[PDB]
């Protein structure tokens, strides 16, 4: 059976605008993977939302019944006629023809919201970014190309909180992996807002998914690779691993704080991680340095985005007994 | 050549543990109080303590220790602690291992160079002379076992739970320090978790490079108490370059005599580990198996 694998990606970065999906495209290519933006399943257009007094985050603005049916149909090998939500006009355009593929990624705000859709997913990721980090990034991006559109991100964050906490964040409890970004604990008065502390919160007991760990599985460790063999500059790099309870479930949290200045630092860290699901030594570093221009390229953000990708590849190859798709040259 | 190996021990249950490891047939222990140049009355007369270098004959010490390592029999004096007198010489023949024990095994430069391995054990009136003449020997010891109060219990009142440090000297050829996880990097570890259930406050290890008396060292550290077997073995299994000859030898040797003090904490663990590092040093120098206790 030509099996269709389904991947869910929860996040607030907008459709086609996250670096994680670019990294997935680098890994799996674009020929045998199709990405579906879940804003296409809005039951209410922009005017309709205003009329109703609800935001896009509200479940009532979204059609989960149609979502379930068309995603179920795709996994069952059927072609679908899915709607297109135009973000510019704020209208719902005529359906698009989407055929099945080896991998189907559903991306958006509510991929893990409905019980029925959850059960169709084979792997899932929630990208949890701290408000302050999101804001600091927006200023750095604005600084580069002279955009100055960060005051609207601030407005958006504050006003979204109620609906974000109500309907978006609880999906973290159902995600296999949660990449959690937040400010550093290595620097006392962080003014630059550059150095990040990132957590890979991995769900236990999901058959066909072995969490990555450091040193000893199921025990708690704090590690600093800087020392005799590796020279870092202040504040350096610090890892942490340990078991924890997240949304009432057992998880295994792998954590990196700091910035990678160079190759040696990246490989030294990669080499000492366990069950990273790399197919050869140095694949994370190799994949991470593929596109150094991406944000998070020199810290835990990129590292864990890539690592998550490998865990999907593992899941795919387990379900199909076949090699996963790859990007061309 | 029937080579004689020399071990120095500054600062005991440690020697009992060594006797358990190496036996008493092929190891002779020499108490360094036997090389007092001044008897108890002489010390009073001079106004010095036993800790003072002037109360001790390092020239005779060097010569007789040098002679022992060279395969010669010696006629060494006996210092009677009860009467406080120096009795007639004792005949001591060479042996596979010679341990010199006392306050000043690492004090003299000439005696230091004869030693193949060395240990300092760091567990009111003595303080001046202790700080003046005893403690600086820590800077020359290959291993220093350092005991101190715990950091696991806030406002510790019992004073029972201990934090112990195995400070291992780097660059001593024929001695690879034990480490945890990654050599030359800093780590803090707690084995209690999914696989191991501890009772409060549990156990916590730490390893990392440091500078001690101006030298590079590698500090392995345990804080807490071992309630049972499983805890001891779990810790042992995750240590690296412990110089055990089989899995579970530390635990086995540590539980040999549970009645000893430090039996259920880092004190005993590191006493045994230190013993293994001596065995390693011996077997490297002789290209031969070290002595063992009978059954
Ligand atoms: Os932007
Ligand atoms: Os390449």
């Amino acid at each position: 059976p030509d099996r269709v694998v389904l991947i869910g990606v929860a996040g607030d970065s907008g459709c086609g605008k996250s670096t994680f999906l670019n990294r997935l495209a680098d890994l799996f290519g674009t020929e045998l993977m199709t990405v579906i933006c879940l804003d296409d399943y809005h039951s209410l257009d922009r005017k309709g939302r205003k009329e109703a007094g609800v935001t896009a985050l509200d479940p009532r603005a979204n059609n989960f019944d149609l979502m379930y049916e068309q995603v179920k149909a795709l996994k069952n090998g059927e072609t679908i006629m899915k709607p297109i939500y135009n973000h510019e006009t704020g209208l719902i355009d005529p359906p698009e023809k989407i055929e099945p593929n080896r991998i189907i990624v559903i991306e958006g705000l509510h991929p893990l919201y409905d019980e029925r859709v959850r059960e169709l997913l084979d792997f899932s990721v929630y990208l949890d970014i701290d408000d302050e980090v999101k804001i600091a990034w927006k200023i750095q991006r604005d600084m580069a190309e002279r955009g100055h559109s960060y005051e609207d991100v601030l407005a958006s964050i504050e006003a979204r909180r109620p609906d974000f906490k109500a309907y978006i964040e609880p999906q973290r409890g159902h995600a296999d992996i949660v990449i959690r970004v937040m400010p550093t604990q290595l620097i006392p008065n962080d003014t630059e807002r550059k150095v990040l502390r990132v957590q890979l919160i991995q769900r236990e007991g999901r058959d066909g998914f072995e969490p990555a760990y450091l040193f000893d599985e199921g025990s708690t460790i704090q590690w600093t690779p800087c020392g005799r063999k590796l020279t870092c500059s202040y504040p350096g790099i610090r890892l942490a691993y340990g078991p924890d309870t997240y949304y009432g479930h057992e998880v295994s949290v792998l954590e990196v704080d700091g910035q990678f200045e160079n190759l040696e630092e990246m490989i030294y860290v990669e080499g000492h991680l366990s069950k990273t699901d790399t197919q050869y030594y140095g694949e994370l570093t190799h994949l991470l340095l593929q596109h150094k221009d991406y944000p998070g390229s020199n810290n835990g953000t990129g590292l864990f985005q890539v690592l998550t990708g490998l865990k999907m590849r593992a899941a795919y190859e387990r379900l199909t007994s076949q090699a996963a798709p790859v990007a061309a040259s």
